[PDB]
């Protein structure tokens, strides 16, 4: 058996193999917008993706990852709450079976249809596997998706999903520009947290953008045609691959904006 998002292996079970699931800085969380304090000392985010090199897209059985060449400083996140340089390694999404759920973070308990995670690692630790062992090892840029108008920059991702339907499938995915997934504003909330899947390591500076991106109903319907299963196995649609909000405990969510 293995962790997943089913009735028998979902988030309420993860603590049995990953006891840090009940830890002091777990993600995601509810963002209470009235309780978040504006921190005028936070810097604007610097998102430098013009030289991003996408390589491949992979169905890992839990989501799909768009992977980048992170062997050099090609696509980096700096500024905001961060010290130093964080290199883009991959992005992925979490989404629902219906439009009223799917995001991992919530905003005043509102769930969005989906959530994009752009995963970056702190270059002072040399590699991703070292960085996840450190409290400031990762920076994940989270962007909410709502259903409305299509996102034109998402369609190249949507159109390749039929080629990676099942767990373990990958496809070449070069020249994808992740700037096409951003909203107009880089206003954000930030707090110290964790990976939202096992192994749930407490290594993430979360940066969650206030402005959602709009995607079309047809775009998210295509995410929901993916499979958790491998080829030839009984079909289990890849939907509701989100962890619910965890206790905030002794943490403060800071806002970049008034
Ligand atoms: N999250 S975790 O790592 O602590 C973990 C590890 C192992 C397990 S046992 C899971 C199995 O009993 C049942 Se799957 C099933 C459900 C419906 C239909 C067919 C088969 C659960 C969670
Ligand atoms: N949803 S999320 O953005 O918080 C997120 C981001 C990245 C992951 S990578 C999970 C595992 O494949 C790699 Se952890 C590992 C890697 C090397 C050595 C030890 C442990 C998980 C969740
Ligand atoms: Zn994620």
């Amino acid at each position: 058996h293995h962790w997943g998002y089913g009735k028998h292996n979902g988030p309420e079970h993860w603590h049995k193999d990953f006891p840090i699931a009940k830890g002091e800085r777990q993600s995601p969380v509810d963002i209470d917008t009235h309780t978040a304090k504006y921190d005028p000392s936070l810097k604007p985010l610097s998102v430098s993706y013009d030289q991003a090199t996408s390589l491949r897209i992979l169905n890992n059985g839990h989501a799909f990852n768009v992977e980048f060449d992170d062997s050099q400083d090609k696509a980096v996140l700096k500024g905001g709450p961060l010290d130093g340089t964080y290199r883009l390694i991959q992005f992925h999404f979490h989404w629902g079976s219906l439009d009223g759920q799917g995001s991992e973070h919530t905003v005043d308990k509102k769930k969005y249809a989906a959530e994009l995670h752009l995963v970056h690692w702190n270059t002072k630790y040399g590699d991703f596997g070292k960085a996840v062992q450190q409290p400031d090892g990762l920076a994940v840029l989270g962007i909410f998706l709502k259903v409305g108008s299509a996102k034109p920059g998402l369609q190249k991702v949507v159109d390749v999903l039929d080629s990676i339907k099942t767990k373990g499938k990958s496809a070449d995915f070069t020249n994808f520009d992740p700037r096409g997934l951003l909203p107009e504003s880089l206003d954000y909330w930030t707090y110290p947290g964790s990976l939202t899947t096992p192994p749930l390591l407490e290594c993430v500076t979360w940066i969650v953008l206030k402005e959602p991106i709009s995607v079309s109903s047809e775009q998210v319907l295509k995410f929901r045609k993916l499979n958790f299963n491998g080829e030839g196995e009984p079909e289990e649609l890849m939907v509701d691959n989100w962890r619910p909000a965890q206790p905030l405990k002794n943490r403060q969510i800071k806002a970049s904006f008034k």
